[PDB]
């Protein structure tokens, strides 16, 4: 498939711990329901997607859906597609608090690594069993934040906030300046997005808090080159997973405490990417969009092309008091391929 969606509900957190929240996300097979708090003797409303992960309760659970299975149904796939040299692409999308960064990096912990390490290390892994000695490889990789079409270099703490992105004539859309770094091993890229990951929350982080106002982006450009007499072949894919600025907060009018650059550069982000994503799965059902609508869409303009593999995981929060903006998440995900 062009495009993936799955949606993820996680356990229920501290606010809604404090507010004696119900659950009110059910979930069987790859269809999950909504109930309305208001109106809990109504039949709940229903969705589809390619999964529907619970993860409401522990990995205690017999059926809880953990960062393993996530990654082995979505992650996997993708590095695979990256193997045969096409570009790919894994977005996290939700409200604040919804399980986000939970899923794509997750806790160093053990067990609870999310797509980005297990991706990381299992390509690692996949290189270092290479037989032939006709192959080489290379990853560079880049982590960056967008906020308010500013990009901040997540890897070098020392120029951020300023960098812009441009568009090479020939090549495509590209952040001046930004350091892409070459790693020859798991451990070293484990440094880079543990360094990355840091900067992104660091006590100067909460001004702007953009720690969920801003889109971050891990990047790795994974280059394969094969040995035969003579010539020498090369394949070059790239892979963008991200984590997106809070969906809640796609309100450009003031609504609440965010500021009208701030939102209506989220909505806009959002948005943008909604048509992309759909307009991606409306081609793949048979068998130019609106890229420059966003910074973010216009950056990742070639991993959402045509022979492009994208995947998206909204998070979900199991409460009650989180209804309407979870509903919100799931009408968003439906769009999304349906
Ligand atoms: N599947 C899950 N398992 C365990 N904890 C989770 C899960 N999903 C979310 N959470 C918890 O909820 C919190 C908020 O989500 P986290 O991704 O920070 O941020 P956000 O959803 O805003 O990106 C974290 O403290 C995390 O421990
Ligand atoms: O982060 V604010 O200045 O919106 O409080
Ligand atoms: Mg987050």
């Amino acid at each position: 498939a062009s495009v993936k969606v799955a949606v993820r509900v996680r356990p229920f957190n501290s606010r809604e711990m404090s507010r004696d929240s119900k659950c009110i996300i059910q979930m069987s097979g790859s269809t999950t329901t909504i109930v309305n708090p208001k109106q809990p003797k109504e039949t709940p409303k229903s969705f589809s997607f390619d999964y529907s992960y619970w993860s409401h309760t522990s990995p205690e659970d017999i059926n809880y859906a953990s960062q393993k299975q996530v990654y082995r149904d979505i992650g996997e796939e993708m590095l695979q597609h990256a193997f045969e040299g096409y570009n790919v692409c894994i977005f996290a999308y939700g409200q604040t608090g919804a399980g986000k960064s939970y899923t794509m990096m997750g806790k160093q912990e053990k067990d609870q690594q999310g797509i980005i390490p297990q991706l990381c290390e299992d390509l690692f892994s996949r290189i270092n069993d290479t037989t032939n000695d006709n192959m080489s490889y290379s990853v560079e990789v880049s982590y960056m934040e967008i906020y308010c079409e500013r990009v901040r270099d997540l890897l070098n703490p020392k120029n951020k906030g300023n960098l812009r992105v441009r568009e090479h004539p020939l090549l495509g859309p590209y952040v001046e300046d930004l350091s892409k770094l070459a790693v020859t091993s798991y451990n070293d890229i484990q440094d880079l997005m543990d360094s990355g990951n840091k900067p992104r929350t660091v006590a100067a982080t909460n001004m702007n808090e953009t720690s969920s106002r801003s889109h971050a982006v891990f990047n790795i450009i994974f280059t394969q080159k094969r040995h035969d007499t003579n010539i020498t072949t090369e394949k070059v894919s790239k892979i963008s997973l991200v984590d997106l600025a809070g969906s809640e907060r796609a309100d450009s009018t003031g609504a609440k405490g965010t500021r009208l650059k701030e939102g209506a550069n989220i909505n806009k982000s959002l948005t943008t990417l909604g048509k992309v994503i759909s307009a991606l799965a409306e081609m793949d059902s048979g068998p130019f969009i609106p890229y420059r609508d966003s910074v973010l869409t216009w950056l990742l303009r070639e991993n959402l092309g045509g022979n492009s593999r994208t995947a998206m995981v909204a998070a979900l929060s199991p409460a009650d008091i989180n209804y309407d903006e979870t509903l919100s998440t799931l009408r968003y995900a439906d769009r999304a391929k349906q």
